[PDB]
């Protein structure tokens, strides 16, 4: 079977250095908040063009912490795309803020900036942008609304490592940014991992303390914090792979281009890349989505849906189930992700295209 | 020749070849989260604690936070807890919008004084969190009775007390649910952050598994508003390797602690004589001249750490508790200092600690 995402193929490239670094860490006797974390932070901050990177435990923790650090009041509002992955929302509700869900543009799969302002109220305190599937969101009007209404901009960068907008990288487009380095991310760890990026010295220092039980200095707790740290081992593996991240994204770009140039099937709506797209996911759209996934599985092609139930329709968010979000709803009914990975072989991506072209429904 | 407080390199060096072997196994698998290593570790740790269910999670604070979250308590519900525990025990309560009710310890065990608990029970009380502090199991008998009398949950914080035994059961199996840290300095320590939740209750275990996986029990679906709190395959594997030697290692710590208890004799030092089973995560001595003694031991090339010098109610993050009068707690925090102990600690190292203490005239 062709895997959706063959992480062994992706990581095998680095095994020798993974084992060297692991042995270096064993020799150091230091496994938490050490030289590897510092090195990776400094390199990832450089990569994103930001002053400060704080290694944390995962992408949801990254968001949760950013919101926490802003000390919003219970029920304050955070504008967010309605079609993002549920963890973007969980971060908001975990802080007892209210998610205000906005429809995406069908031609980007990202928040439609034109639909935000109408939803801003006295309680709105932040906009969470999500660079979904790999494509950076059009920030122009979002930044204008943030300045106009005194809103924080929070970036969810879990799916768009390295994507660029004008002169900047995702991670440097708002006030603070959360990354996942979950193993399937464009920069993936060998375990759970994440980070927070910002230019604000004071916010950075708060965040560090907050992710370390609320302790800035040994023995002392300035805040009621969490334990959300990036392990030395994972920092070291990330730093190894970071050197190849733009290359790996360019290998995705190549595959996505092959798909775009070769899949010709009237039942399939292909993704476009209006702005920079690092192609974490290659998302097609069809009225016969389940049929297509079954067909592809018959042809030994593994696929995953991102995503078939939207946050507002989840059982955990019963109070949202009534919201009318037909664009988001229709997307969740229609999308399927095609295998794409930096290391994916030409014969595999050729086969995917050929089998999709043969789909006659 | 500086004696390190806890020489983890020396603790872990015994397992290096095994660690590397398993790491390469995991690379071969291409599975790094929620895999075979986690399942295997959980199964073994559950057997070790004598419980039905072990759920690996990201760290010990998360473990406690998830337990409390799983019980779905009302805002401002009360959780009885020792006043002298590590702050993380409290953070787990307040993060869940519950109210901690701080109970003085017994001066001679450093654990919650069970005889002070009932007077603080109210209609809002939902649970007692017991903490097995420093490695000493709490005297659970009265605590379990009380919990039954008032229909309260017992939550164990087992971060410092891996493998200790109260009568016929292990820590982990002494309440309704138990949180463990496997922070690297723990008696069973990982090589990064790690924890677990132990319980006998099937529904509680499944609910915890979902709550630690975004709230998701089934791919694509979220039953609860959860969090991401998982035990990496690599840390599970490392923990499984060391779990085979944990009872041996704990008994080695007992040997060294009993050396200290029997060989240190100084009128300025109160030794931690144990009233119940103790696995000696920390060996805590107590003196009126604590800062003086730490400087004395540093001068003699012996590194110590304090557990702890500021109690939770006096921290800046808990300004609304700073007023509470907890004199036993406050006194302990002024007077405690931890001595180096470990299962690999060299004879000449512990003998030097004892001798240098015996020489201290203050
Ligand atoms: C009762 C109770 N409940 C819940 C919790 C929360 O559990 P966690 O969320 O898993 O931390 C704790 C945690 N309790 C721990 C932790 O929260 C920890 C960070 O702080 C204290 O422990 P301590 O002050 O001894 O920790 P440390 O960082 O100084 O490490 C101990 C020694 O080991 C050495 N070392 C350490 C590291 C990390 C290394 O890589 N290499 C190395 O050689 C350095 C030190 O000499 C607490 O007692 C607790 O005690
Ligand atoms: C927009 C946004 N914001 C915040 C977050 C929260 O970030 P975290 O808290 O770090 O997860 C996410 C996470 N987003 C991710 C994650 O939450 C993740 C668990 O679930 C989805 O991703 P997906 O359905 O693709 O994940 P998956 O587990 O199926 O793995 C992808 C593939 O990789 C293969 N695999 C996976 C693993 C773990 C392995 O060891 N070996 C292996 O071969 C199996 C699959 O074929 C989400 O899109 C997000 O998309
Ligand atoms: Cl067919
Ligand atoms: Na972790």
């Amino acid at each position: 079977h062709m895997f959706f995402l063959n992480l062994k193929q992706i990581n095998d490239r680095f095994n020798t250095e993974f084992i060297t670094k692991f042995k270096e860490i064993l020799e150091s006797g230091w496994y938490i908040l050490g030289k590897q974390c510092e090195k990776f932070e400094n390199n990832f901050a450089k990569y994103c063009g930001v002053k400060h990177c704080i290694g944390v435990a995962n992408g949801l923790d990254a968001l949760r912490l950013i919101i926490k650090a802003y000390d919003f009041k219970e029920n304050d509002e955070i504008i967010v795309p309605a079609n993002t992955y549920i963890a973007s929302i969980l971060a908001i509700t975990d802080n007892k803020c209210k998610p205000i869900l906005i429809e995406p543009d069908i031609n980007t799969y990202n928040i439609n900036p034109d639909l935000i302002e109408e939803k801003i109220t006295k309680k709105t305190k932040a906009i969470m942008v999500v660079h979904l599937y790999g494509q950076v969101c059009d920030m122009e009007k979002i930044q204008l609304l943030a300045n106009k209404y005194n809103l924080k901009i929070i970036e969810d960068c879990a799916q768009a490592h390295g994507a660029i907008y004008k002169d900047k990288r995702v991670g440097n487009l708002g006030d603070a940014a959360g990354f996942s380095f979950y193993p399937g991310a464009n920069l993936g760890a060998l375990g759970d991992a994440g980070c927070i990026c910002t230019n604000d010295d004071n916010f950075a220092s708060k965040i560090r303390a907050l992710a370390n039980y609320g302790s800035h200095k040994k023995y002392e707790n300035l805040y009621t914090g969490l334990n959300s740290r990036l392990d030395e081992i994972q920092a070291a593996f990330l730093d190894i792979k970071l050197k190849y991240l733009d290359e790996d994204n360019n290998k995705r770009k190549n595959i996505a281009n092959f798909y775009l140039q070769n899949i010709k099937n009237e039942n399939i709506i292909l993704p476009s890349n209006k702005f920079d797209h690092v192609w974490h996911l290659f998302v097609v759209k069809t009225k016969l989505r389940d049929e297509l996934q079954h067909y592809l599985n018959n042809h030994d092609i593994q696929t995953i849906i991102h995503y078939p139930i939207p946050p507002h329709k989840q059982k955990c968010y019963k109070d949202l189930n009534h919201l009318k979000l037909p664009i988001t709803e229709n997307i969740h009914q229609e999308v399927l992700s095609l295998p794409i990975s930096p290391t994916m072989k030409e014969n595999d991506f050729k086969k995917v295209a050929d089998i999709l072209n043969k789909w006659k429904v």
